[PDB]
Protein backbone atom coordinates (compact mmCIF):
# COMPACT_ATOMS: atom_id res chain seq x y z
CA UNK A 1 0.00 0.00 0.00
CA UNK A 2 1.41 3.45 -0.59
CA UNK A 3 -0.51 6.74 -0.11
CA UNK A 4 -2.77 8.21 -3.50
CA UNK A 5 -5.29 11.08 -4.14
CA UNK A 6 -8.36 10.34 -5.79
CA UNK A 7 -8.87 12.30 -8.85
CA UNK A 8 -11.89 13.86 -10.13
CA UNK A 9 -12.48 11.07 -12.71
CA UNK A 10 -12.29 8.32 -9.93
CA UNK A 11 -8.71 7.51 -10.56
CA UNK A 12 -6.21 7.34 -7.73
CA UNK A 13 -2.59 9.19 -8.05
CA UNK A 14 0.41 8.72 -5.88
CA UNK A 15 0.79 11.76 -3.74
CA UNK A 16 4.64 11.45 -4.61
CA UNK A 17 5.82 11.36 -8.06
CA UNK A 18 9.27 10.94 -9.64
CA UNK A 19 10.41 13.77 -11.74
CA UNK A 20 12.62 12.32 -14.67
CA UNK A 21 13.75 15.26 -16.33
CA UNK A 22 17.72 15.93 -16.48
CA UNK A 23 19.45 18.72 -18.55
CA UNK A 24 20.80 17.46 -21.92
CA UNK A 25 24.45 17.32 -20.86
CA UNK A 26 23.12 14.33 -18.74
CA UNK A 27 23.61 10.94 -20.50
CA UNK A 28 20.36 9.42 -21.16
CA UNK A 29 21.43 6.00 -20.04
CA UNK A 30 21.05 7.50 -16.49
CA UNK A 31 17.01 8.00 -16.52
CA UNK A 32 17.01 4.20 -16.82
CA UNK A 33 19.12 3.65 -13.77
CA UNK A 34 16.93 6.25 -11.91
CA UNK A 35 13.61 5.21 -12.49
CA UNK A 36 14.54 1.36 -11.81
CA UNK A 37 16.26 2.45 -8.37
CA UNK A 38 12.86 5.34 -7.66
CA UNK A 39 10.74 2.15 -8.39
CA UNK A 40 12.68 0.34 -5.63
CA UNK A 41 12.55 2.84 -2.89
CA UNK A 42 9.20 3.21 -3.29
CA UNK A 43 7.96 5.94 -5.60
CA UNK A 44 5.01 4.54 -7.64
CA UNK A 45 4.08 7.83 -9.97
CA UNK A 46 6.61 8.90 -12.36
CA UNK A 47 6.56 11.81 -14.41
CA UNK A 48 7.77 12.23 -18.04
CA UNK A 49 7.03 13.81 -21.06
CA UNK A 50 8.17 13.81 -25.33
CA UNK A 51 10.08 16.49 -25.06
CA UNK A 52 12.10 15.37 -22.02
CA UNK A 53 13.90 12.55 -25.06
CA UNK A 54 13.68 9.54 -22.84
CA UNK A 55 10.78 8.09 -22.92
CA UNK A 56 12.45 4.86 -24.66
CA UNK A 57 14.98 4.78 -20.88
CA UNK A 58 11.95 5.39 -18.92
CA UNK A 59 9.68 2.67 -20.44
CA UNK A 60 12.53 0.39 -19.98
CA UNK A 61 13.05 1.01 -16.44
CA UNK A 62 9.30 0.48 -15.90
CA UNK A 63 9.18 -2.71 -18.01
CA UNK A 64 12.15 -4.18 -16.53
CA UNK A 65 10.17 -3.88 -12.94
CA UNK A 66 7.45 -5.15 -14.43
CA UNK A 67 8.60 -8.48 -15.99
CA UNK A 68 11.33 -9.22 -12.75
CA UNK A 69 8.25 -9.10 -10.39
CA UNK A 70 9.28 -6.16 -8.35
CA UNK A 71 5.81 -4.20 -9.37
CA UNK A 72 2.65 -5.01 -11.19
CA UNK A 73 1.47 -2.77 -13.91
CA UNK A 74 -1.65 -1.32 -11.73
CA UNK A 75 0.92 0.00 -9.03
CA UNK A 76 2.68 2.22 -11.26
CA UNK A 77 1.04 6.06 -12.35
CA UNK A 78 3.22 7.11 -15.32
CA UNK A 79 2.43 10.66 -17.08
CA UNK A 80 3.39 12.00 -20.35
CA UNK A 81 2.85 14.89 -21.61
CA UNK A 82 1.61 16.33 -25.37
CA UNK A 83 4.70 18.71 -26.62
CA UNK A 84 3.45 21.90 -28.65
CA UNK A 85 4.24 20.83 -31.86
CA UNK A 86 1.24 17.89 -31.65
CA UNK A 87 -1.61 20.92 -30.09
CA UNK A 88 -3.60 20.32 -33.23
CA UNK A 89 -6.48 18.30 -32.78
CA UNK A 90 -5.92 15.50 -35.37
CA UNK A 91 -1.98 15.33 -33.86
CA UNK A 92 -3.11 14.35 -30.66
CA UNK A 93 -3.33 10.64 -30.69
CA UNK A 94 -0.53 10.21 -32.63
CA UNK A 95 1.90 11.71 -30.28
CA UNK A 96 0.35 10.37 -27.07
CA UNK A 97 0.81 6.65 -29.66
CA UNK A 98 4.14 7.50 -30.33
CA UNK A 99 4.77 7.94 -26.66
CA UNK A 100 3.40 5.02 -25.96
CA UNK A 101 5.29 3.16 -28.79
CA UNK A 102 8.70 4.46 -27.66
CA UNK A 103 7.81 3.35 -23.87
CA UNK A 104 6.62 -0.02 -25.26
CA UNK A 105 3.74 0.74 -22.59
CA UNK A 106 -0.15 -0.57 -23.54
CA UNK A 107 -1.65 3.11 -22.22
CA UNK A 108 -0.16 6.29 -19.92
CA UNK A 109 -1.60 6.74 -16.62
CA UNK A 110 -2.14 10.42 -17.04
CA UNK A 111 -1.52 12.35 -20.40
CA UNK A 112 -1.27 16.16 -19.69
CA UNK A 113 -1.17 19.54 -21.83
CA UNK A 114 2.38 20.35 -21.34
CA UNK A 115 2.25 23.80 -22.34
CA UNK A 116 -0.66 26.19 -23.53
CA UNK A 117 1.42 27.98 -26.25
CA UNK A 118 1.37 26.13 -30.06
CA UNK A 119 4.25 25.92 -32.70
CA UNK A 120 4.46 24.81 -35.60
CA UNK A 121 3.58 20.47 -36.46
CA UNK A 122 6.51 18.48 -36.95
CA UNK A 123 9.57 16.50 -35.43
CA UNK A 124 11.25 19.48 -34.21
CA UNK A 125 10.41 20.27 -30.81
CA UNK A 126 10.64 24.14 -31.06
CA UNK A 127 10.50 24.50 -34.65
CA UNK A 128 12.36 28.22 -35.89
CA UNK A 129 12.51 29.83 -38.76
CA UNK A 130 15.64 30.90 -40.85
CA UNK A 131 16.13 33.93 -38.53
CA UNK A 132 15.56 31.88 -35.76
CA UNK A 133 12.25 33.08 -34.39
CA UNK A 134 9.69 30.36 -33.09
CA UNK A 135 7.32 28.98 -35.29
CA UNK A 136 4.10 29.65 -33.16
CA UNK A 137 0.75 27.94 -34.21
CA UNK A 138 -2.96 29.45 -33.79
CA UNK A 139 -4.89 26.30 -32.33
CA UNK A 140 -7.95 26.14 -30.43
CA UNK A 141 -6.67 24.62 -26.94
CA UNK A 142 -10.79 23.61 -26.56
CA UNK A 143 -10.58 21.27 -29.68
CA UNK A 144 -6.90 20.21 -28.14
CA UNK A 145 -9.00 19.21 -25.46
CA UNK A 146 -11.87 17.42 -26.90
CA UNK A 147 -8.61 15.14 -28.68
CA UNK A 148 -7.44 14.00 -25.39
CA UNK A 149 -11.07 13.06 -24.51
CA UNK A 150 -10.85 11.03 -27.15
CA UNK A 151 -7.62 9.75 -25.90
CA UNK A 152 -9.26 8.62 -22.44
CA UNK A 153 -12.27 6.70 -24.19
CA UNK A 154 -9.90 5.15 -26.43
CA UNK A 155 -7.86 3.93 -23.01
CA UNK A 156 -4.50 4.95 -24.32
CA UNK A 157 -4.68 7.41 -21.71
CA UNK A 158 -6.35 6.33 -17.64
CA UNK A 159 -6.56 10.21 -16.87
CA UNK A 160 -6.27 13.32 -18.64
CA UNK A 161 -5.28 17.25 -17.51
CA UNK A 162 -2.94 20.42 -17.88
CA UNK A 163 0.03 21.84 -16.98
CA UNK A 164 1.13 25.49 -16.45
CA UNK A 165 -2.57 26.61 -17.36
CA UNK A 166 -3.74 29.90 -15.39
CA UNK A 167 -6.70 30.85 -13.76
CA UNK A 168 -8.55 31.85 -17.57
CA UNK A 169 -7.15 29.08 -20.01
CA UNK A 170 -8.11 27.04 -17.05
CA UNK A 171 -11.99 28.25 -17.30
CA UNK A 172 -11.34 28.06 -21.03
CA UNK A 173 -11.79 24.30 -20.34
CA UNK A 174 -14.13 24.26 -17.49
CA UNK A 175 -16.69 26.17 -19.64
CA UNK A 176 -16.34 24.33 -22.90
CA UNK A 177 -19.93 23.23 -24.30
CA UNK A 178 -20.24 19.95 -24.59
CA UNK A 179 -16.77 19.28 -21.84
CA UNK A 180 -16.70 15.54 -20.96
CA UNK A 181 -13.93 15.29 -19.18
CA UNK A 182 -12.38 18.42 -16.27
CA UNK A 183 -8.63 17.88 -16.27
CA UNK A 184 -7.67 15.62 -13.43
CA UNK A 185 -5.06 18.19 -12.54
CA UNK A 186 -3.09 21.37 -13.16
CA UNK A 187 0.85 20.55 -12.90
CA UNK A 188 2.79 23.77 -12.31
CA UNK A 189 6.01 25.12 -10.57
CA UNK A 190 5.08 25.47 -6.74
CA UNK A 191 7.21 25.43 -3.76
CA UNK A 192 7.78 28.00 -0.84
CA UNK A 193 8.76 30.83 -2.66
CA UNK A 194 6.04 30.53 -5.26
CA UNK A 195 3.22 28.69 -3.20
CA UNK A 196 0.54 29.47 -5.67
CA UNK A 197 -1.81 29.95 -2.70
CA UNK A 198 -4.43 31.70 -5.04
CA UNK A 199 -4.27 29.14 -7.95
CA UNK A 200 -4.05 26.11 -5.63
CA UNK A 201 -7.61 27.38 -4.22
CA UNK A 202 -9.04 28.15 -7.19
CA UNK A 203 -8.18 24.11 -8.39
CA UNK A 204 -8.94 23.02 -5.15
CA UNK A 205 -12.78 24.65 -5.56
CA UNK A 206 -13.20 22.67 -8.82
CA UNK A 207 -11.43 19.19 -7.40
CA UNK A 208 -8.66 19.68 -9.31
CA UNK A 209 -5.39 18.57 -8.00
CA UNK A 210 -2.26 20.47 -8.11
CA UNK A 211 0.65 18.79 -9.00
CA UNK A 212 3.96 20.73 -7.78
CA UNK A 213 7.33 20.78 -10.25
CA UNK A 214 10.57 22.43 -9.03
CA UNK A 215 9.01 22.01 -5.18
CA UNK A 216 12.83 21.41 -4.52
CA UNK A 217 13.62 24.90 -6.27
CA UNK A 218 14.01 23.32 -9.89
CA UNK A 219 17.27 21.78 -11.74
CA UNK A 220 18.22 25.72 -12.06
CA UNK A 221 19.19 24.70 -15.78
CA UNK A 222 20.74 27.44 -18.01
CA UNK A 223 19.31 29.00 -19.80
CA UNK A 224 16.10 28.40 -18.40
CA UNK A 225 16.24 29.54 -15.04
CA UNK A 226 18.26 32.52 -14.08
CA UNK A 227 21.08 31.30 -12.36
CA UNK A 228 20.58 35.07 -9.73
CA UNK A 229 17.27 32.97 -8.52
CA UNK A 230 17.55 32.90 -5.22
CA UNK A 231 18.86 28.65 -4.02
CA UNK A 232 15.21 27.57 -2.29
CA UNK A 233 17.09 25.04 -0.77
CA UNK A 234 19.85 27.30 0.99
CA UNK A 235 16.40 29.20 2.95
CA UNK A 236 17.45 29.48 6.80
CA UNK A 237 13.61 28.77 7.53
CA UNK A 238 13.77 25.33 5.81
CA UNK A 239 17.06 24.67 7.25
CA UNK A 240 16.23 25.26 10.75
CA UNK A 241 13.30 22.91 10.47
CA UNK A 242 15.26 20.59 8.64
CA UNK A 243 18.17 20.19 11.45
CA UNK A 244 14.81 20.57 14.45
CA UNK A 245 13.53 17.14 12.67
CA UNK A 246 16.91 15.36 11.87
CA UNK A 247 15.51 15.76 7.80
CA UNK A 248 16.74 17.66 5.58
CA UNK A 249 15.35 21.03 3.87
CA UNK A 250 14.49 19.10 0.87
CA UNK A 251 12.37 17.09 2.95
CA UNK A 252 11.01 19.61 4.30
CA UNK A 253 9.63 21.27 1.11
CA UNK A 254 8.16 18.26 0.47
CA UNK A 255 6.14 17.40 3.45
CA UNK A 256 5.19 21.25 2.91
CA UNK A 257 3.46 20.16 -0.36
CA UNK A 258 2.01 16.92 1.32
CA UNK A 259 -0.32 18.32 4.09
CA UNK A 260 -1.76 21.51 1.74
CA UNK A 261 -2.95 18.96 -0.46
CA UNK A 262 -0.93 18.91 -3.07
CA UNK A 263 0.88 16.36 -4.96
CA UNK A 264 4.41 16.74 -5.29
CA UNK A 265 7.18 15.59 -7.94
CA UNK A 266 10.95 15.27 -7.21
CA UNK A 267 13.43 14.59 -9.67
CA UNK A 268 16.85 12.61 -8.02
CA UNK A 269 19.13 10.66 -10.17
CA UNK A 270 21.38 10.44 -6.70
CA UNK A 271 20.63 6.97 -5.08
CA UNK A 272 21.04 8.41 -1.51
CA UNK A 273 18.63 11.34 -2.49
CA UNK A 274 16.43 9.03 -4.41
CA UNK A 275 16.02 6.97 -0.90
CA UNK A 276 15.72 10.45 1.32
CA UNK A 277 13.20 11.42 -0.55
CA UNK A 278 10.30 8.88 0.36
CA UNK A 279 10.93 9.59 3.89
CA UNK A 280 8.45 12.20 3.47
CA UNK A 281 6.00 10.02 4.64
CA UNK A 282 7.72 9.27 8.28
CA UNK A 283 7.33 12.45 9.86
CA UNK A 284 4.84 15.81 9.87
CA UNK A 285 5.09 19.27 10.44
CA UNK A 286 2.51 21.37 12.98
CA UNK A 287 -0.10 24.02 11.59
CA UNK A 288 3.11 26.44 13.12
CA UNK A 289 5.89 25.06 11.10
CA UNK A 290 3.35 25.14 8.33
CA UNK A 291 2.04 28.79 8.76
CA UNK A 292 5.92 29.86 9.30
CA UNK A 293 6.83 28.23 5.49
CA UNK A 294 3.69 29.60 3.71
CA UNK A 295 5.79 32.61 5.42
CA UNK A 296 8.53 32.22 2.95
CA UNK A 297 6.32 32.85 -0.48
CA UNK A 298 8.15 35.46 -2.68
CA UNK A 299 6.31 35.79 -6.15
CA UNK A 300 10.08 33.54 -7.38
CA UNK A 301 8.90 31.64 -10.42
CA UNK A 302 11.65 29.78 -11.54
CA UNK A 303 10.38 28.45 -14.98
CA UNK A 304 8.99 31.31 -17.28
CA UNK A 305 9.63 29.33 -20.63
CA UNK A 306 9.87 33.04 -21.91
CA UNK A 307 10.79 31.72 -25.38
CA UNK A 308 7.19 31.38 -25.45
CA UNK A 309 6.15 34.83 -24.57
CA UNK A 310 3.82 36.60 -27.00
CA UNK A 311 1.63 34.59 -28.22
CA UNK A 312 -2.23 35.22 -26.06
CA UNK A 313 -1.48 31.68 -24.57
CA UNK A 314 1.58 32.56 -22.54
CA UNK A 315 0.49 31.93 -19.38
CA UNK A 316 2.71 33.51 -17.05
N1 LIG B 1 5.25 20.43 -16.50
C1 LIG B 1 6.40 21.14 -16.60
O1 LIG B 1 6.39 22.15 -17.38
C2 LIG B 1 7.50 20.77 -15.79
C3 LIG B 1 8.51 21.73 -15.52
C4 LIG B 1 9.54 21.46 -14.64
C5 LIG B 1 9.64 20.20 -14.01
N2 LIG B 1 8.63 19.23 -14.35
C6 LIG B 1 8.67 17.89 -13.79
O2 LIG B 1 9.00 18.01 -12.39
C7 LIG B 1 10.22 17.32 -12.04
C8 LIG B 1 10.96 17.95 -10.92
O3 LIG B 1 11.27 19.33 -11.18
P1 LIG B 1 12.76 19.77 -11.42
O4 LIG B 1 13.41 18.72 -12.33
O5 LIG B 1 12.79 21.16 -11.84
O6 LIG B 1 13.55 19.48 -10.10
P2 LIG B 1 13.23 19.48 -8.49
O7 LIG B 1 12.50 18.24 -8.17
O8 LIG B 1 12.82 20.76 -7.99
O9 LIG B 1 14.77 19.38 -8.05
C9 LIG B 1 15.71 18.61 -8.67
C10 LIG B 1 17.02 19.14 -8.05
O10 LIG B 1 17.04 18.92 -6.57
C11 LIG B 1 18.06 17.95 -6.39
N3 LIG B 1 17.59 17.09 -5.23
C12 LIG B 1 16.70 16.10 -5.31
N4 LIG B 1 16.44 15.60 -4.09
C13 LIG B 1 17.24 16.27 -3.21
C14 LIG B 1 17.41 16.18 -1.82
N5 LIG B 1 16.85 15.24 -1.07
N6 LIG B 1 18.34 16.98 -1.24
C15 LIG B 1 18.92 17.94 -2.06
N7 LIG B 1 18.84 18.06 -3.39
C16 LIG B 1 17.91 17.24 -3.95
C17 LIG B 1 18.32 17.19 -7.67
O11 LIG B 1 19.69 16.87 -7.81
P3 LIG B 1 20.12 15.33 -7.89
O12 LIG B 1 19.44 14.76 -9.17
O13 LIG B 1 21.62 15.46 -8.06
O14 LIG B 1 19.66 14.65 -6.61
C18 LIG B 1 17.94 18.20 -8.81
O15 LIG B 1 19.09 18.93 -9.14
C19 LIG B 1 10.93 17.23 -13.49
O16 LIG B 1 11.99 16.27 -13.46
C20 LIG B 1 9.75 16.93 -14.43
O17 LIG B 1 9.40 15.60 -14.22
C21 LIG B 1 7.60 19.55 -15.19
C1 LIG C 1 14.79 21.89 -23.06
C2 LIG C 1 13.75 22.02 -24.23
C3 LIG C 1 14.46 21.70 -25.55
C4 LIG C 1 12.63 20.97 -24.09
C5 LIG C 1 11.85 21.26 -22.96
C6 LIG C 1 10.79 22.07 -23.10
C7 LIG C 1 9.96 22.38 -22.04
C8 LIG C 1 10.21 21.87 -20.82
C9 LIG C 1 9.33 22.20 -19.70
C10 LIG C 1 9.66 23.54 -19.17
C11 LIG C 1 9.51 21.18 -18.61
O1 LIG C 1 10.53 21.20 -17.96
O2 LIG C 1 8.70 20.15 -18.45
C12 LIG C 1 11.33 20.96 -20.62
C13 LIG C 1 12.14 20.67 -21.73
Amino acid sequence: KYQCVKLNDGHFMPVLGFGTYAPAEVPKSKALEAVKLAIEAGFHHIDSAHVYNNEEQVGLAIRSKIADGSVKREDIFYTSKLWSNSHRPELVRPALERSLKNLQLDYVDLYLIHFPVSVKPGEEVIPKDENGKILFDTVDLCATWEAMEKCKDAGLAKSIGVSNFNHRLLEMILNKPGLKYKPVCNQVECHPYFNQRKLLDFCKSKDIVLVAYSALGSHREEPWVDPNSPVLLEDPVLCALAKKHKRTPALIALRYQLQRGVVVLAKSYNEQRIRQNVQVFEFQLTSEEMKAIDGLNRNVRYLTLDIFAGPPNYPF
